[PDB]
């Protein structure tokens, strides 16, 4: 169903990211490197900011399996 806040950007989407899967770790572009920051891959952002996202979409991106068993 429709939300209000069926977006999210900046600290709003990492707020809820640190929601649905703790603190204990997400990823934003998924980069899985650390050379530089020169290279902005999509991510989170353009699901949820340039887009519209669930909470369940969001998920997708935590750093840990899912454990709901």
């Amino acid at each position: 169903a429709y939300r209000p806040s069926e977006t999210l950007c900046g600290g709003e989407l990492v707020d809820t990211l640190q929601f649905v899967c703790g603190d204990r770790g997400f990823y934003f572009n998924r980069p899985a490197s650390r050379v530089s920051r020169r290279s902005p891959q999509r991510g989170i952002v353009e699901e949820c900011c340039f887009r519209s996202c669930d909470l369940a979409l969001l998920e997708t991106y935590c750093a840990t399996p899912a454990k709901s068993e």
